[PDB]
């Protein structure tokens, strides 16, 4: 459908979903379900798009919107409104809650404990990643590392994630091993975002990990991409407590 739906092993008091650019009412270069209010859409056609998501996905609640910054800050959506929405991931433990992170390109993680009572999500562009995002999304949860699940959604993959030293020193700084998700292409990298995330999920004791298999570049019929547009809209994953 519209909808992107995580194939990992969900617990059953979790829903999550990841939207795609089709199914909107946006027009050229934000076709069609552009989901992003600072991208240079029209506003009144990125509301009808946030309309329609909520309709497809059975959302219990309008999603929590944060103020991204690409950086490491965990929202804890202990309810609505908030003072503050500058950070790049939320954390719920509260039924009907809708954890919402916006992308075209960077990372979405979804994550829940097997239990099925707490749920976040973090948008992991290679800023935000190399900052610490997802380690910090992990230690929002009451339960340990070994009792989460994490989904990798769509992202910028190696075949098109050209990076040069802005990106790579910044990673070799915090965890030299990052090295290995870096591969020579001419004078730039190309970098491996899954493979980062999953050192860093390592990192913190994050071992059931699934998705990773898209390409937001690569896979233009269904996602937006700030590298290949340039102007382009946002798609957003998912996630809460049924
Ligand atoms: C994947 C990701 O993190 N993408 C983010 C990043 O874009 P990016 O595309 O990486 O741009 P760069 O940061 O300016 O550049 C990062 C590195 O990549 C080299 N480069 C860039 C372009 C190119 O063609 N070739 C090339 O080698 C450049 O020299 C630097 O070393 O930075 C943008 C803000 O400036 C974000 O909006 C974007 O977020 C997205 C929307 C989201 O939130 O989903």
């Amino acid at each position: 459908s519209k909808l992107i739906v995580p194939q990992w092993p969900q617990p059953k008091g979790v829903a999550a979903c990841s939207s795609t650019r089709i199914g909107g009412v946006s027009l050229p270069p934000y076709d069609s379900l552009n989901l992003g209010a600072h991208c240079g859409d029209n506003p009144d056609h990125v509301e009808e798009n946030r309309k329609r998501l909520f309709a497809a996905g059975n959302l219990p609640s309008k999603p929590v919107w944060l103020e991204q910054v690409h950086g490491k800050d965990v929202l804890k959506l202990t309810g609505e409104p908030y003072a503050s929405k500058r950070a790049d991931a939320s954390y719920s433990n509260t039924p009907g809650t809708v954890c919402a992170v916006m992308t075209a390109d960077a990372l979405p993680v979804l994550f829940c404990n097997r239990a099925g009572t707490e749920v976040a999500a973090a948008h992991a562009g290679w800023r935000g990643l190399c900052a610490g995002v997802l380690e910090e999304t992990v230690s929002c949860f009451a339960d340990n590392p070994e009792n989460i699940l994490a989904w990798l959604g769509p992202a910028i993959g190696p075949r098109a994630f050209e990076v040069g030293g802005e990106v790579r020193e910044a990673f070799m700084a915090v965890d030299a091993k990052a090295s290995a998700a870096f591969i020579q292409h001419g004078d730039k990298y190309l970098a491996d975002i899954y493979q980062l995330a999953r050192q860093r999920l390592a990192n913190v004791g994050v071992e059931q990990i699934f998705g990773g298999d898209r390409c937001t570049y690569t896979e233009n019929e269904t996602f937006f991409s700030y590298r290949r547009d340039k102007t382009t809209g946002r798609m957003a994953s998912f996630i809460w407590l049924i």
